[PDB]
């Protein structure tokens, strides 16, 4: 059937998207920087590791990209590959830009000269809003990036927009708010929390060390968000969509709710760098704060309004935040048991 | 104090070099008819630097130890940016970050100016445009410059570096490149005056622009850099003129009295003095979004405002090209 | 004690090296591009995942490298990070050179400016000998690289030599021949073979598809090879050393021997692209040959002579090819059995 | 009319090669000059933007030009600079080569490619004389980067059957040679001493041995390599060394000096037999002890397979350079 090429195929979103596209009767081709016996762990969990054709394509290598497009002749390209860690982007800003900004343009150029009727999805992000200029944020909210990651992703957004407008290419920018699942990488706050709490329960770790507990995020369920990616690519005309839950919670709340499911009754004492999460049952400190996990420039709050995606795509979130936290904690408890 | 200027060979690099030398700076230019024209070619120290590669930038910074860096170097053509978007991004976006990251690594106390542009506003989201107007870039050039603007902001905010982004609207001078419409107009009219050319071919004469005088804009760049705290400013006149107005005013200096006949692609300019049809509109250039800056913040905070008027600007450019064309293409 | 910085810390050699250095009383710091919950799988197997401090350092980011040397202040640096896949190097030659050639020079420049008395080890390779000019190959054998990987590594070798000679820096180039272990990545032929056979035995996989079965390699045991890295770094003078077993076998032999341990009795039928490995017991095809796994320019044979390393370092190979095959096959049988 | 793309068009070799190719009816594109102006070809060469530091602009350039032949002569070519800027040197002299090869592979793999390699790759010479089969031993980041250039070109040839040649050229000189080089220093300085503008020529070890050829003949070897049925690599050299002393003395004779050499090593001096004045001396700033590493190329393979050999003798070479510099100093630094 339709051929899809998914960059970042072995990431959270690449895996769920591949599963969805396989169900829709696609041939799925994927490129990723993750190699080795455990790289396809996410595809293995979904039972699709035999059904995806992995090819070598690096966002930094224009000629490799050109060849890949020439060889695959994709009907749809989902650019999900990125250096996606915000904290690391301050340490490696140039590499971050080359992958997250210029790599988008390398794909667009390869498509323009090799197969211009190809549909293109760019994995944009609520991180682009940074120091939010409106609350809630919509497609019309002015951007204010606060990390090299966010600045590079903003280039990726605007270059996608420009190829759509200037070349009449079918190019969509998905402005997705934080979305999570049991496949979320442990580098990220939500999975860091559940993975750590599970290990703390089974005595494999002493404490959970975090940065900014006051940070507020709109957190959704990734399987639903990749559905949104597919849906916008099926519209007769290309456009950009905010995909979000419309609901915001602190990192603190995530920890409390997760920890409850893990059997800890958290109380907070102290303030700022000195704040601690204590299991009320035992008086033990479970959660601590370290300046190491704070970003040089922080993003205090994100909350999206996905009204446009409801009206044009019929997309709406289904999984509640409380459901999300359970899903994640339960999966990680099981993992640490096994 | 030592200043390092990228794009030293351009309109703005040359005028800025002039101004800084007058202020007693040692001036280093990263790599000139413009510097010769200004008589400063032996007063500027030229050094190699390439925005395409990182290690040479580090070395340049270590060698020069600049107090101020002005990043004026750019692939600055919009049409070229559609043909070569990646090269454009490497120079106009990543090259900015390369300089910032070099300063961060070896000389973080250095002041940094980024040469941003009203092209970042693109499909304008407010009229007039201020520092708070949302951006809407419409070319790979404008997209790359937007990255340059935001990355400068981020280095300021993340590291408390002295990093300023100047959002400059169109500025012109006798040193303006012939590639640009203002020079095209003044240069063509002088050639027409001396019978070396028959007509000037242009786009939509209704098109509006905020045109200032380049030497006053490089002054705003320096002023931004002398403030106690770094910030970003819109630098502009805050008034638009049509291409038609520019042409008429330039024509008058050349001895023409233009009567306009027709509309849109049909519009032509006929000299009342001779009856010659000297201006025409082309399908090539004709296009059926008012870019105009509100520079009040620059006035309030820097005490900067335009001094040279539009009429004066046009006169300055016309008198220079009338003289150039005389000297180069007309018998004594 | 002494501080060591190991790039590529989560790969086979980085893992084993970290273990050795910890046993020698070092503080061990590591940078690696592999992240997430299964990135430290090798360090987890060796029981050292809590004794290694992982820092972010990418060989593509000069300023990140500089900052890392500044923070760590290492006494010894082992540059084990690489795009180390030969087949992929033909598809991504520039990225390969940027990591494997220029990355070496980036580290050396950082050391020269931050901490010039740091001892430096470069992970060079028998692959540099390519179309071999002498047999066996020694430190004095003229190079003849046959892939962009090998050309890049050759630059890495010569730039290390040059920094030693021109700056009197303690810089060593280890010319290590192929070395393997149960921690070897599945992208490489040996582990591909053992991993695939275990899965075939258990009906997780149908066939093992390989390329050039005629290729001859000198295959050693990785733990013994990282010992040699440390040994060269402890010598009065810096120098370069071939580390090898001196014994050469075909890929075909590797397959035969591994399959036997797994319970297959392999018969080879056909020739070239049509050659197939049949289980004499069942008549089923276990092994087949695909054009896709052949390299554009091949390395027909590598075999080293490590007599300088014996004479100068007291280093000798202890584990035989036959022992290595058993070690690898046994671990992969166990893994699939769980 | 075949199309040639030359990188490093502004150099000694770029200019002479452009001249030769035009003479052979090529359309010549130079990637970006007093040298081109001197040759009278400044208006016959199409100058285009290309930068070896970045990949996408190379691809576009190849697509636009559609060259039949690419000659990569662009380099950061200074050894001293290479120690100061080793990374930039490698980006231009190593990775830049791969960028061009990878661009041809992607959009025009039938294009012939010449890589400008160098005797500096031999460095600490592993044989004397050196041939295509002599093992390399680079001794600077310039030489290490150039070594990458050579081998990546070999690999593209072998891996993809691309027409890719690496010319291992020993020192070659001409009136177009830059002043930073000892041959021009000698000839330029001696022309200035003749006309009273300078007192002395100050050098290093006069016993220093070099293989010096005539640049136009060397670019001819480049073209010849590219015209063979099969691509291959060649040492292009004279096969004979002369001393710095021999260069100076022959040069001096052309300038009107009759040089007697008095002393040894750092204390050696050139004295004019006619006046008794010290014309030449050796300084500690330039002096290096006896060189064990004699760079001298055996070009027998080039003769056997290309029919290439040097035609301009050493004496002819020195004369050519000295006559050009005498004329230049007369035209520009002394009154009529
Ligand atoms: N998850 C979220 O809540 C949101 C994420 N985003 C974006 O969504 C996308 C996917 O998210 P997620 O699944 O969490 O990301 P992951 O980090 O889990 O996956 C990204 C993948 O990209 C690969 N990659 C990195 N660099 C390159 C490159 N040079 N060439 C090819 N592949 C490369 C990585 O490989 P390797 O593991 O080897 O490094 C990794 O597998 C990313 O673009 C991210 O920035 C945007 C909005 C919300
Ligand atoms: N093993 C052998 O038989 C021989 C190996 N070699 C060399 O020895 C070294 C180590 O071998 P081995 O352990 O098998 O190699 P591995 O591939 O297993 O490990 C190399 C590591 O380097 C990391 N890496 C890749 N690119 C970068 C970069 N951009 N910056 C920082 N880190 C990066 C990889 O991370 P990620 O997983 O995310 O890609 C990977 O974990 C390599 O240099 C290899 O080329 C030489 C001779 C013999
Ligand atoms: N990654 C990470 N984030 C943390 C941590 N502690 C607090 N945070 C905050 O949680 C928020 C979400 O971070 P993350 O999950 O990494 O995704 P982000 O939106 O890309 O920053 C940010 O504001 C972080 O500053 C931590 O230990 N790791
Ligand atoms: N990687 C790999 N190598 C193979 C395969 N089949 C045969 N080989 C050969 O096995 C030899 C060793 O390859 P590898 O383990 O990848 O290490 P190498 O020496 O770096 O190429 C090479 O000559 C390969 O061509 C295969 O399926 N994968």
């Amino acid at each position: 059937g339709k051929r899809a090429l998914i960059t970042g195929i072995r990431g959270q979103d690449g895996a769920y998207l591949a599963k969805l596209l396989l169900e829709k009767g696609y041939e799925v081709y994927g490129a990723d920087r993750r190699s080795g016996e455990f790289a396809s762990w996410r595809l293995k969990e979904l039972g699709i590791e035999n059904d995806v054709k992995i090819i070598h394509m690096d966002l930094l290598e224009f000629s490799n990209i050109i060849r890949t497009i020439e060889k695959v002749q994709p009907d749809e390209v989902y650019n999900l590959a990125a250096q996606s860690f915000v904290g690391v982007s301050f340490e490696q800003p140039i590499l971050t830009a080359e992958v997250d900004a210029i790599g988008v343009l390398r794909i667009l150029e390869a498509l323009r000269t090799v197969k211009p009727d190809t549909k293109f999805y760019q994995a944009s992000t609520s991180e682009m809003f940074g120091k939010v200029q409106e609350i809630p944020q919509t497609e019309k909210t002015p951007f204010y990036p606060r990390s090299p990651y966010a600045v590079a992703k903003l280039f990726g957004h605007w270059i996608t927009v420009n190829y759509r407008e200037a070349y009449n290419m079918f190019a969509c920018s998905g402005i997705l708010f934080n979305h999570e699942s049991p496949l979320r990488g442990i580098e990220f706050v939500t999975r860091k929390i559940t993975y750590s709490l599970a290990r703390i329960k089974y005595g494999l770790q002493d404490k959970l060390v975090l940065g900014n507990l006051n940070a507020k995020r709109d957190w959704g369920y990734a399987p639903e968000y990749v559905e949104a990616m597919w849906l916008m690519m099926q519209q007769p005309e290309p456009d950009d969509y905010v995909i979000a839950t419309g609901e915001t919670h602190t990192v603190r709340e995530f920890v409390e709710k997760a920890a409850k499911i893990a059997g800890f009754d958290i109380e907070w004492v102290g303030e700022g760098i000195n704040e601690k999460g204590i299991d009320r049952n035992t008086g033990k400190v479970i959660v601590e704060v370290s300046e190491e996990f704070f970003r040089p420039a922080e993003v205090d709050i994100l909350v999206g309004n996905p009204e446009k995606a409801m009206k044009k795509l019929g997309w709406k979130p289904r999984t509640t935040f409380d459901e999300l936290v359970e899903i994640m904690m339960e999966a990680d408890l099981k993992r640490v048991r096994d």
